[PDB]
């Protein structure tokens, strides 16, 4: 990622379009092939046996590594549970979980991210699964001491990581077994009892794909809340149209999610030679897929850097393309949409404060880790 995250991006952006422009394609010093283009980015995601997921060979068993067919029967069992209609259904919840949040913030002047955006994707997988309310302040603290991953080396943090990683599978763990025994209508006791022609996903799966949600649906929601309001705050015009009319959330979502998509790249591994914008990559190579660049490519997207909130063009891979597609777009965008109504609803009046306080994540997680506001 050459340049440095802090700036807000318009850095990065910057050198994204040239990259685009003249080195559609490009071998980094370690090995690693990256590539930059709307149409280049899209085909490599969505042709799973070129460009494979098991990462590994150069969560191990889970639906991010593995691929079709085994990855289309296992997570044919998920979707059996983690059903249209039942996140549509959380969307009470989600509301109940923003106003307390809002209700409980530290007075007028406060972090938006660690008051607000933080917290409420880790409290709505939580709610989801089935987690008692007064447990609920566990993941929190797991999630803290697991973020690493969805960030992304020492010894030292990779031993700690296990270990609250272990912490939870063991809660989860317990926690499945007596869905079997006494089952209730959580997230948890649908895995359990899935089953699609006579198989079930065994209870190991079901913990593994508990802690893979918490994990993939936290911060890339956080930075999608974040990222809004700092489009919103960018743009004026934007945040007046949609104040004025919150109708507007929803477009004001999906422009976020292009300009400043929360999951930058996408790693597979070539499983055999390819030729790519007239590149070709050996096989049994590293390809990063920059999704953020697509998102911000000319050749489809005019004036990509420009937070248009009617735009001609739709169609970002923010969330992925092929069998991969991320399996919780739908709840990310419902959490965004009501917790965005919510915040901008109870607050005529959100500045940064200072603008100057904000910092951002630097790896796979493009977005503010601190927010400091105030509030009227
Ligand atoms: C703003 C919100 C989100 C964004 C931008 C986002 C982005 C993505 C992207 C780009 C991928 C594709 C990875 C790849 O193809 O290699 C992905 C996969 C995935 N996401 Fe999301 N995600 C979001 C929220 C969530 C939420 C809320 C959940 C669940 C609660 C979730 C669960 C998953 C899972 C399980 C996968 C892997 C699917 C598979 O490997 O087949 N994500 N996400």
């Amino acid at each position: 990622g050459q340049p440095s995250l802090t700036d807000g991006g318009a850095a990065l952006f910057a050198w994204l379009r040239t990259m685009r422009n003249e080195h559609p394609v490009w071998r980094d010093q370690f090995g690693i092939y990256h590539v930059f283009r709307y149409d280049d980015v899209r085909q490599i995601l969505g042709d799973y046996q070129t460009f494979s997921s098991d990462r590994t060979r150069l969560g191990k068993g889970g639906i991010t590594m593995i691929d079709p067919p085994e990855h289309r029967h296992q997570r044919r069992l998920i979707t059996h549970a983690f059903t249209p209609q039942s996140i549509s259904a959380m969307e009470p919840r989600i509301r109940q979980i923003a106003d307390h949040l809002l209700d409980e913030l530290p007075g007028p002047e406060f972090d938006l991210v660690e008051h607000f955006a933080y917290p409420l994707p880790v409290i709505v997988i939580a709610e989801l699964l089935g987690v008692p309310p007064g447990d609920r302040h566990l993941f929190r603290t797991w999630s803290d001491r697991l973020m690493s991953l969805q960030v992304e080396a020492d010894p030292e943090l990779a031993r700690t990581v296990a270990a609250a990683m272990t912490e939870m599978n063991d809660y989860l763990r317990e926690h499945c077994r007596s869905r079997r025994t006494h089952p209730r209508d959580d997230l948890l006791t649908r895995l359990v009892q899935a089953e699609v022609e006579g198989k079930r996903l065994d209870l190991e799966e079901v913990v593994n794909t508990a802690s893979l949600l918490l994990l993939a649906g936290h911060l890339t929601t956080t930075v999608l809340i974040g990222n809004t309001m700092l489009c919103l705050w960018d743009h004026p015009e934007a945040e007046k149209a949609v104040r004025a009319d919150p109708s507007l959330i929803p477009a004001a979502l999906e422009e976020s999610l292009r300009l400043r998509s929360p999951f930058l790249q996408a790693g597979r591994v070539t499983t055999r030679d390819v030729t790519i914008a007239g590149e070709t990559i050996p096989a049994n190579r590293f390809v990063m897929a920059w999704i953020l660049s697509a998102n911000h490519d000319d050749r489809r997207f005019p004036d990509p850097e420009r937070f248009d909130l009617h735009r001609q063009t739709t169609g970002h891979i923010a969330f992925g393309h092929g069998v991969h597609f991320c399996l919780g777009a739908q709840l990310g965008r419902l959490e965004g949409r009501i917790a965005l109504e919510r915040l901008l609803g109870r607050f005529t009046e959100i500045h940064p404060w200072p603008r100057e306080g904000i910092s951002f994540y630097q790896s796979a997680i493009f977005g503010a880790s601190r927010m400091p506001v105030r509030c009227g």
